[PDB]
């Protein structure tokens, strides 16, 4: 008889989220994230970036656009460097596993809902 | 002890999908879709569009690009007309309710997974 309400759907979505939080994928992400916070080269580059971001806000505000563009290029060069660090590559692989899982859930749900609608139209 | 596997997550995602299929939102979509298939003006416009789409493939293949562009404009004019029909507006409102529900589920899951990761980093 009774149709599920949106509160019922959302409550079960929070149950699914808690199960996703207890996966090897989210486990690997948590472990990969803890390693980046213990890497000296990561520390150095993030701190250079943060100092530059500080100069960038100043330069934007005084309309020193040429100097701003040099600062933004240097931020882009440091961001590129960060991505080459193997603890950062491992963290990116772990982020991709979590995002791939959420995407598989959404697609699974979307496809099955669409399927059940199509079969109902007869 | 044991972490959920991706099969476990996906099986529960299919359980969530079946609950979404038994909502007032999906109920309204199914009822709104059945009405469009019983509307004479919808029938007439969809059949004009389909005939034009047939001419369009021909004209594209012979590289009659000027005539193709007239045919594509007429398809666009008929598509606009379809959207003004109140059974089509009702169907669009119902499609938006279903899509809004799936989006609320994905965001609910995404936010809660992110939240639980942030709280774990301490
Ligand atoms: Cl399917
Ligand atoms: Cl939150």
């Amino acid at each position: 008889m009774t149709l599920y309400s949106k509160k019922d759907i959302v409550q079960q979505a929070r149950n699914l989220a808690k199960m996703i939080s207890e996966t090897e994928e989210v486990d690997f992400f948590k472990r990969a994230e803890a390693q980046i916070n213990e890497n000296d080269k990561v520390s150095t580059i993030v701190n250079q970036i943060k100092a530059l971001q500080k100069q960038a806000v100043n330069l934007k505000h005084y309309e020193k656009h040429e100097a701003l563009k040099q600062v933004e290029a240097k931020i882009d060069a440091l961001q590129e460097e960060l991505e080459e660090i193997p603890v950062i590559q491992e963290f990116r692989d772990s982020q991709m596993e979590v995002n791939d899982l959420l995407q598989l859930v959404a697609h699974t749900i979307s496809n099955q809902v669409t399927n059940e609608i199509i079969t109902s139209t007869g």
